[PDB]
């Protein structure tokens, strides 16, 4: 009787959506934990709330790729207090790495406390608009995840990609249309942001919206193909 099944995405499971807890016995944001013991074996999973995590919403909504997988090196822009980062940390595991970039010092304290238990998280308490200031800390990454909310933030993501993202690496970008231009339609916003990505050789491969978890919110996944 398999109680928790591997999901199509490596490192993700269905029980609904859960990740394997990198720190058994501890929750990050009050989420339920499910520990399964058989003999001397024991594995714990943490529930992943699509109402607080746009990545979980996107997975439940059927995104084809997330590019966050065991061993991956991830640059996470807008890490906040670490809710989604904690699950990314679970997925990439001890051989992966998550750079958790966050501008707020208050949020940063939560990220620092989270990363005390998780070796694979590096809090970077800096303004992502100016990646030259922390470039010496960031090893080249496989995937960038970003929470974009202003009409200048796709460009911020791109500037980080140009500095940190490997050729042929990937990006996963959440777009809150209301925050980019509340006077535009969600479709005008999403089309405009996709255009900004393409201008920076960030080539979308898929996109989806996040109902019923969020209103007028899209996740765009794609591939970075800079010129020589
Ligand atoms: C909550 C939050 C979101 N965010 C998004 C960006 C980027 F501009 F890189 F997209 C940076 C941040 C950040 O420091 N905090």
């Amino acid at each position: 009787n398999v109680m928790v099944e591997p999901h199509r995405h490596e490192g993700v499971f269905i029980c609904a959506l859960v990740t394997k807890n990198l720190v058994p016995g501890e929750s990050v944001y009050g989420e339920k934990r499910v520990s399964i013991s058989e003999g001397d074996d024991k594995i714990e999973y943490r529930a992943w709330n699509p109402f607080r995590s746009k990545l979980a919403a996107a997975i439940l909504g059927g995104v084809d790729q997330i590019h966050i997988k065991p061993g991956a090196k991830v640059l996470y822009l807008g890490a906040a207090s670490g809710t989604t980062v904690s699950h990314v940390s679970d997925i990439v595991g001890p051989d992966g790495l998550v750079y958790a970039v966050e501008f707020s010092h208050r949020s940063g304290r939560d990220l620092i406390n989270l990363a005390k238990k998780r070796t694979n998280i590096i809090p970077v308490i800096e303004d992502a608009r100016h990646p030259h200031k922390y470039r010496m800390l960031i090893a080249m990454v496989d995937v960038i995840f970003a929470d974009v909310a202003q009409p200048d933030q796709t460009r911020i993501v791109a500037l980080n990609a140009h500095t940190f993202l490997r050729n042929g690496g990937h990006f996963v970008i959440s777009i809150k249309a209301n925050c980019i231009d509340s006077t535009a339609s969600a479709e005008a916003v999403f089309a405009s942001e996709v255009k900004k990505m393409q201008q920076e050789n960030m080539k979308p491969q898929e996109q989806l919206t996040l109902e019923p978890y969020e209103r007028d919110h899209a996740v765009v996944v794609g591939v970075y193909r800079p010129p020589p």
